């Protein structure tokens, strides 16, 4: 039962968080235009993401966004669980702590320059665990803490100071690589990908399905175009 | 700041050395209209040069000429550092030392009859640790001092005399063969070589330049004509 699941559909809109709801959707959950959406990924980890309201784009789809796919574990044909969090919290310290995996080539003092002119009047929530891009120096760094504030209690406020320590801290292989090619960085091809879409997800994110039924699952895909359209960059998102 | 620096630029004329300025240019550093200009390299080095003054030719751009090239290490995309030297000085001894590297196939006094009658009337200044040609006997050969008059006071008079001494010095690897081609050794094609100009210059002349920005950098280059055009010769000069 629990008809409260959201199926993940695909994103048309290249904005950075917006989330689409239906109109019966704000009376189920009581909730507010601007409020903080907790979500449940698995291992124990939460979400935080922004909410949209309106009537005239979606009618009953969710749009799902690749800055919050990473840091759920979750992918197309997932289901997930909304719960909304009205509760007021006010973030006053939080901890920077630069990984040194892809510090080559930077110096000086970037989150001056990069973080302090784009966080006004944005309001962005975050949360301990959460892996966002910024956009600054003709490239795309990443952040992840690891010892912080007790999760939540994270809001940008101006009252945070900066700090620093000069002991880097050594990665692990349990994440992935954002920075990869995904689903967001095709454009220009929406029925081509459309049949790729309702084609590759029923063998590979349900395996268990193909060795219970007799049906003969596709074996070989032949890709077609001049050379550059991007035969392999389709192949390359798709696995 | 630092509001005298020059960029190097390509030379139109195929003079000696001739270096064409502004009219705004000789207010600030009180030039007259032929003066000794000084050049700081690298190294502790210094260049002499001959200044002209022109507001017909050029308008804000500087001739650097191949001649002070190599005496100097600059190459294209380099700032430099321009001093006017409004002192007298008249050179009366001066030393000189052929080095056995490139005076097989030449007998006699090469002297008498090559910078005799060709230093008149021209009032040419030189320092010690400069490389010249010379257009005599169907090729060019070079020059090179290690023990002289201490620098500058090297001015050609007539009152200076000749020696010998028969005990060649070795020569040395720290500097390279200024005989071999150049950007100068290249004509009759001024809109090809500007687009090899504004293309490989950035990610050779400034190699850090991309290891910070993720902008593609070109990887191969195609050279077309007819057989005997110069594409071995754009190559060999442009590296
Ligand atoms: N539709 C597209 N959207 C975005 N990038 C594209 C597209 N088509 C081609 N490209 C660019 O072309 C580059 C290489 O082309 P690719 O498709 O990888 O080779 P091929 O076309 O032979 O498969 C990709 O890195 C990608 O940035
Ligand atoms: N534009 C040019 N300027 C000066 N010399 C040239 C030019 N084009 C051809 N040459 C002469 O042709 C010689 C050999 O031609 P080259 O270009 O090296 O062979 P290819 O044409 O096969 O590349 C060069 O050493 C050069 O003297």
């Amino acid at each position: 039962n629990r008809p409260n699941r959201l199926i993940v559909d695909e994103a048309i809109n290249e904005d950075n968080s917006v989330v689409s709801l239906s109109q019966p959707k704000m009376d189920e959950l009581q909730l507010f235009r601007g409020d903080t959406v907790l979500l449940k990924g698995k291992k124990r980890r939460e979400a935080v993401c922004i909410v949209l309201s309106d009537d005239t784009c979606s009618d009953e789809k969710i749009r799902m966004n690749r800055v919050v796919r990473n840091n759920l574990r979750v992918r197309l044909g997932d289901v997930i669980s909304i719960q909304p969090c009205p509760d007021v919290k006010y973030g006053k310290r939080i901890h920077v702590l630069p990984i040194d995996d892809t510090v080559e080539g930077i110096t000086g003092n970037l989150f001056e320059v990069y973080l302090k002119p784009y966080f006004l009047e944005a309001y962005r929530p975050i949360r301990k665990g959460d892996i966002f891009l910024v956009r600054g120096g003709m490239r795309a760094v990443e952040f992840k803490v690891v010892e912080t504030d007790p999760s939540p209690y994270c809001i940008v406020a101006p009252d945070t100071v900066i700090h620093c320590e000069g002991e880097p801290i050594k990665r692990e292989d349990e994440e992935e690589s954002l920075n990869e090619v995904g689903y967001d960085d095709i454009g220009g091809c929406r029925k081509q990908l459309a049949q790729i879409k309702e084609m590759v997800e029923l063998p590979l994110r349900h395996p268990a399905l193909f060795k219970e039924i007799g049906v003969k699952p596709p074996r070989g895909i032949l890709l077609y175009g001049p050379p550059g359209t991007g035969k392999t960059l389709i192949a390359r998102a798709v696995a």
